[PDB]
């Protein structure tokens, strides 16, 4: 068999059914005779390409298999990489290399030092040596996406590799089954577990590796159990937890003294898959006060070497959650403290309050939908004023990197066809990737965005007020016309210039049969 | 002075006043009190902001300065960056990295091993390991970028490190001049030049560094006294040549045999400023054929080693270019004669040929016209067609990455304001870096973008009937309409279905106040 | 509180009370003041440093510090970080920088982009942005090389970091506490219990990660349990099972056709703690025979990625080891009789053959000796010659790289004063290592070394003939004389040419009050 034969049998016996890319020459010998059994979803550019496959892995909670053309393709998704690798998204990123022969003289498409490229935003990267390597490098390369802690890696393949004969030996890679799916030894288990029964006071942080894991509902076991307040962790990329539960206390702001402050009292604090913690402004204060004990599970090394206070086990977030759940005692301590309601912000009958247009998604969107955040200066509100009951109900770039809203918003929708995709994008942001548009209109994907427009990069000039930052440049983006890109891209289109057409707009999109857009006219 | 102020005189001194970016909060502490006497260049995304800088770099002849954000903002860039080291291309890159207080905990927007990101598509790539440390960082990266041979540098800057007080001998930054406008020892140029008078039938192949140093006349001139015919090297980013001298051959073709065949007979083949050779396709055979000698002149030691045949002198292009032109005997051969005037095509009623496109660009531009490509599968036909007298009149991206021509035709026009840019770029490569048409509308640059509508990657389509590649997924591109995008970004858009309305919208865009775009329709 | 104070307090609460190093002046603000409660271990090279404190690592089953200077100590320490890469030691690099001043201009003994200098043979590399961050950068070291898959970290600090104000927040850096202690989840681990229980015919094969957790006696009721065959993996770097044990059989040869031969009619075969599977020599085949199933438990992602067959389960072996060993039934078979002894070698009275080294060596030593080997062409005798009934009796170089066994001696007997330590080394090894002989003298760590010399480099030879290679150079050391090394570094010197010598010197060696040379005449 070839090297191209035995490969798409490994993806295909390794549950991989779906190539995302943008193709290129030294990518041709791998896509030509493309199996029936898989589909080939095609964007514009790469950091949509990625970006689309991104979203795609995280919501169906499975590895997704990307090929780009040689370095300028590789190049240009590394925005989205360093999203990928803060969310531990498992990306299997493959790109197309020169012929061997012609590697040594540079000819033009040559990647050159190829695996050198998308350091550090990778897990691993790799070159094989030989074309009889490829099925052994491809294998690697899925694994190490797939074991915790989850994330990107990437492959250089030489284009002549796929026509040579693949190593007979290579049948062994095909069912190769690899875990990682392990928790705490039964004896430092029980520790862990009586500290919880003893606290007085104990709080829980929940990150974005809860919700990869689909470990939500054992948390909420485990919350109610404690009885215990819980908080999502800093900069979150997903939700883990009901917004509208109890327990919930919203997100916690991204400064070290107003974290500090959040838990004190809370004699001890139990950390769930998040980083200790991914803080973002300016805040000096202290880690925890004083009378505060940490504990944090992570499945992430990392994470665990970093964290500036507490303990940590690293371990899968799923095992450990499970079985933590089922371990406690039930406390007989009262339930936190009822959370206010957020208040309903005056609106007159012009441009619309950001509040006004999450209070109306939150009234007319169904239970289950699911939203994407890249509204930068509008997230608090966003987490106060929708609830989300389930699971995978939110994604916001998780390195701060824009441009990954509207292509990730596609590839989540082409993951759950069942759920309305609605995604939250600034007039700002929706530029980085405005070509994934595309991809929507091609195949149908009945993404709804919804661009708040006010003209400016309104987080910045939020910073800039507080750095009482004076003259700064490159702030405002008058003149774009997202009803004309939407056209341009085959998407129906529509806006919103009032609380009234805003209302009209959303009950016509969520009525649609394919994807819309609705620019909505936000205030400065 | 704080560093802040210390930098920006280090800047204006060296000869910087512009500053080409899209803003990140990393940033802000630098671009606050903007000075007055710089100007701030903003692009919606990464790629486009580096293209545009790479555009006024290759033009003005002279270093560019981008600011980017943090990891996010490079890595959507580094698919420009593969071009602009392929090209040679003298950018200052600077990232805005977290505040030295919260890059250990890795806060969001922390840059990790930043040095490292753009690896290995930088000269050289820094973070200081201090603040006072910035001004002469900045100083080296200026540097770096500009000594032969030039191309991209990478620094990153602690955001907090602005405001800090800078060493006051910094001060010895300011005016250092450095050089390397160097040319060979007169005994080996002796020799050289002997070897020149003495062949009996020279070649010359010019390269893309002939064209950055300006040595285009002074090649012209040591062309006419050896009597030589003279070719482009393959894979051309820019024009080194007036294409309508008698001793122009035209673009060699990228392979190794053709470009073996095409210099059999010529005892002594020099080249200039071009690798030797940046082949393409897969063209196995003699890099020589017996009978040639060939004899490089470099700026890049490392083109000089890895040229798998002849001798090499590495030195600067302008210099020696200048020094043989002005030291070689007039040859008393006959002057070569001018190539053939190119065919005139059969174009009906239909779609156009793009033989009809550029015949019709090059009877109706200005014979100062400057033309970007970016329309993969028409470059033969392009540069067959195109009388390109001047310097400065080509552009192709140089590693084959795509969505450089669209930005970087903005860029060469706002470094050159008396001169027409006209970028004809493929439907396809239009999408890559769709969003720099705002800049073009926001700064009024008056770029003409010529897009050749077909629907499909032809370049791909070519290569896969080549390869006798069947069921290849993702080559085409129906649905996209660049009248809509135009009017998005806030462009004049012109259609045109024949010849007759190609050149009525050609007409009314070289007339029209700002930046057109003309969508074309072309055959397959 | 200083850096230096919060820095030592840190090492102090972290267990670590030992500095291994090699002084030089970026190393002095550190090292000064050196604390009552810790000791330095000086070594004359920094090969040596590194392989003293590997050594030490290995047989404590704790973390080991070493601290170097600059990029030029750390370079001759890199051949000892590849063994321990290999080795999974968890050893804390520490190297002193420029002071920050004076990076900008890389003076002398600056190291120039010191975090890629180590690399790729370390976990995590690092150089801090500010004074203030290095405790933190300090405790994420620790706590990298602890975590499993245990290895080297670097870590790099300028020297005028040391004085400067400590954060105070840092104390929540002193009792962290971080595990790694896992294993898989409940019904999975049910699902493999019982694929063991049911296995009919199964085998077992350890790697060193077995010896480094210490479950070689949760092994041995394993392979009791199962009624199983026990190998250790190829290449071995350590002992995991006791070598007389009835279920033992020996070391696996190291290549692919070998083992899948040896395993064949085996129908399951548990892999615990090894790479799968670390091959030398070029032996092409099956990886497996057909029948032959593979599970593989390692606490390493790269070795469950890279293994060309069976399943995997990343987890910790000490934790997994005792969950098996506790859960399998006890098997009807019956159980492995024990290997032979191995035959008795015929001795005259001239120059010893290895046989007859090891076969004394086994009938003199303590039965809680501790080997080390570096004779590279009798590794196989040795195997089989050596009655090694406990754990931690056996290292060798782990990457093959010669200059470990010497320094690491010391290393272990150091760790380990009650048991003796015996490093068995060829003539050529010795040299490469040999200033850590005075390590031992100074201190008085009375390691036994046993130097193999038969005037060649052996296993080279032996190659040279299985390659059919001839007109090799280099492969002869001849007229080196030990016994004079050994009085050059103070260390007391015998002699051995012949059985009775050997007998002679070993009885006196054995009784030493320090270190002992044995230069033993061997056979050609
Ligand atoms: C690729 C990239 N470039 C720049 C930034 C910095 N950045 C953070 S917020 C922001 C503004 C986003 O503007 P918009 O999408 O309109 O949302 P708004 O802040 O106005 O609500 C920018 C440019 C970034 N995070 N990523
Ligand atoms: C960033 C990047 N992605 C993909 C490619 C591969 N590629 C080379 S040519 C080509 C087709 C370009 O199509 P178009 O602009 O419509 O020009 P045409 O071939 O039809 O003349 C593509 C996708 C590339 N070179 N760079
Ligand atoms: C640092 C290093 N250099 C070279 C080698 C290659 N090498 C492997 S075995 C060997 C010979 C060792 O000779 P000796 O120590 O006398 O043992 P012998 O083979 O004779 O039994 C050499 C040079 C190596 N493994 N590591
Ligand atoms: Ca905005
Ligand atoms: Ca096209
Ligand atoms: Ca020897
Ligand atoms: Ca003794
Ligand atoms: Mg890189």
């Amino acid at each position: 068999a070839s090297v191209h034969g035995t490969t798409y049998e490994l993806l295909r016996r390794q549950g991989i059914d779906t190539v995302f890319g943008n193709p290129g020459s030294n990518e041709l010998p791998f896509l030509k005779d493309f199996p029936e059994d898989f589909r080939y979803i095609l964007a514009l550019q790469e950091a949509c390409v990625v970006g689309i496959a991104d979203g795609y892995a995280q919501a169906s909670r499975k590895p997704a298999f990307i090929n780009l053309h040689s370095a300028a393709g590789t190049g240009n998704a590394m925005g989205a990489l360093s999203n990928a690798w803060n969310s531990h998204s498992p990306l299997i990123v493959t790109a197309g290399q020169q012929t061997r022969a012609m590697i040594g003289v540079e000819a033009l498409l040559t990647n050159v030092d190829a695996a050198n490229l998308p350091r550090p935003l990778v897990k691993w990267s790799y070159e094989p040596a030989s074309a009889a390597e490829v099925p052994h490098a491809m294998s690697r390369a899925i694994h190490m996406a797939s074991m915790a802690p989850q994330g990107p890696v990437y492959l250089s393949v030489p284009y002549d590799d796929w026509d040579k004969d693949a190593d007979p030996q290579s049948h062994h890679l095909f069912d190769r089954h690899v875990s990682s799916s392990v928790r705490l030894n039964d004896q430092d288990l029980d520790i862990l577990v009586k500290a919880l029964n003893s606290a007085s006071n104990p709080a829980i942080v929940l990150g974005p590796d809860v919700d990869a894991a689909n470990a939500n509902a054992d948390c909420v076991m485990l919350a109610e159990r404690l009885k215990a307040p819980v908080w999502v962790a800093p900069s979150a990329p997903r939700c883990p937890f009901p917004t509208r539960h109890p327990c919930f206390r919203g997100l916690m702001p991204a400064g070290i003294a107003a974290i500090s402050q959040l838990l004190e009292g809370h004699d001890v604090v139990l950390v769930i898959g998040a980083p200790v913690f991914r803080y973002a402004q300016y805040d000096p204060g202290q880690y925890l006060k004083p009378g505060t004990r940490l504990i944090s599970v992570t499945c992430d090394p990392l994470e665990a070497a970093r964290a500036p206070m507490g303990d940590a086990i690293v371990a899968d977030i799923g095992a450990m959650a499970s079985a933590l759940a089922n371990l406690v005692e039930e406390s007989s301590r009262q339930l936190p403290t009822a959370a206010p309601e957020p208040a309903k912000v005056d609106q007159d009958a012009g441009r619309l309050h950001p509040e006004t247009v999450f209070d109306t998604l939150n009234d007319m969107a169904p239970e289950n939908a699911i939203y994407l955040n890249e509204s930068t200066s509008t997230t608090a509100q966003m987490w106060q004023r929708l609830n989300m009951r389930n699971p995978g109900s939110y994604y916001f770039c998780a390195a701060g990197g824009l441009g990954f809203a509207l292509p990730a918003a596609i590839g989540v929708q082409l993951a759950e066809p069942e759920r309305q995709v609605i995604a939250v994008i600034g007039d700002g942001s929706a530029n980085y990737s405005i070509s994934a548009l595309w991809t929507a209109a091609q195949y149908n994907i009945p993404t709804i965005f919804v661009i708040m427009n006010n003209g400016t990069y309104g987080a910045l000039r939020w910073f800039a007020g507080v750095l009482e930052a004076e003259n700064v440049p490159g702030l405002d983006v008058p003149g774009i016309d997202f009803r004309a890109l939407a056209k341009g891209y085959g998407v129906q289109a529509l806006k919103a210039d009032n609380l009234e057409q805003l209302k009209g707009s959303l009950q016509e999109a969520l009525s649609a049969k394919g994807p819309v857009l609705i620019e909505v006219s936000t205030v400065s």
